[PDB]
């Protein structure tokens, strides 16, 4: 069920973070916007860039995001005021990942580039990628990269060098996850791969998708990875083997979160899916998206959905 259709966004949108009292959106219109969840109506629109906004995090005082205008900028999550304006990048930035004192995005341009946050300074400059960077996970130590030329790239986040290449993929790569024992990548060639990143080889392929590999979570014991055939799979992470998949949606998935009991996944047909995970069985049909959706993000009730059709919508998990 749909409880508020969250609206001012002229465009598509494209991203989405919530907490317990506010939600923030990224949309196509260059613009961010911070709304009440309890009321469903918007408090700051965070003007300043030149094109499409591409992704966004957000904490307690701070928002970061990243545009098709080449750069990452800071905002006062709370005055509205833009703060810093992180300029280096010369193409669009696809992803991005800041903590307490950096931040870390990627861009089209073929380069990673750390910003100390609080100087808005180009601290390093990931070079070594031969196409656009997709995707971007960092901890204390290391950085892991995704990127359209096939590769992900592994590189220390002080010194700035590569340290491995994952190879094996043999088209884009679209989106990864990572622990100090595994990387998890999903790729264009409808596989997904999980290699050992302590020494940068391939511990498994998971195969028996028959499109691109869209979005992708793992815990300790299972993979979940939406692809563009419409289908959610579930793998077992040491084993390889596929598990369940999901059947349902009638055109690709874009988006998906799972917790030990549910899966929850967006697709171009305009639909959200909850499915029980341990039955592989649809267990909702979230309706009233007029377009394709683009990112989700769910807690313990409710579910929060960006669409094509320039709406965010908040759901009733299982209501």
């Amino acid at each position: 069920q749909s409880l508020r259709t969250l609206q001012g966004h002229q465009s598509a949108v494209t991203s989405l973070q919530f907490n317990d009292n506010i939600v923030v959106s990224g949309s196509d219109d260059s613009t961010v916007k911070v709304w009440d969840i309890k009321t469903g109506q918007s408090l700051r629109t965070l003007q300043g860039h030149q094109s499409a906004v591409t992704s966004l995090q957000f904490n307690d005082n701070i928002v970061v995001s990243g545009s098709d205008d080449s750069t990452v900028k800071v905002w006062d999550i709370k005055t509205g005021q833009s703060l810093r304006t992180l300029q280096g990048h010369q193409s669009a930035v696809t992803s991005l990942q800041f903590n307490d004192n950096i931040v870390v995005s990627g861009s089209d341009d073929s380069t990673v580039k750390v910003w100390d946050i609080k100087t808005g300074q180009s601290l390093r400059t990931l070079q070594g990628h031969q196409s656009a960077v997709t995707s971007l996970q960092f901890n204390d130590n290391i950085v892991v990269s995704g990127s359209d030329d096939s590769t992900v790239k592994v590189w220390d986040i002080k010194t700035g060098q590569s340290l491995r290449t994952l190879q094996g993929h043999q088209s884009a790569v679209t989106s990864l996850q990572f622990n100090d024992n595994i990387v998890v990548s999903g790729s264009d060639d409808s596989t997904v791969k999980v290699w050992d990143i302590k020494t940068g080889q391939s511990l498994r392929t998971l195969q028996g998708h028959q499109s691109a590999v869209t979005s992708l979570q793992f815990n300790d014991n299972i993979v979940v990875s939406g692809s563009d055939d419409s289908t959610v799979k579930v793998w077992d992470i040491k084993t390889g083997q596929s598990l369940r998949t999901l059947q349902g949606h009638q055109s690709a998935v874009t988006s998906l979160q799972f917790n030990d009991n549910i899966v929850v996944s967006g697709s171009d047909d305009s639909t959200v899916k909850v499915w029980d995970i341990k039955t592989g069985q649809s267990l909702r049909t979230l309706q009233g998206h007029q377009s394709a959706v683009t990112s989700l993000q769910f807690n313990d009730n409710i579910v929060v959905s960006g669409s094509d059709d320039s709406t965010v919508k908040v759901w009733d998990i299982k209501g």
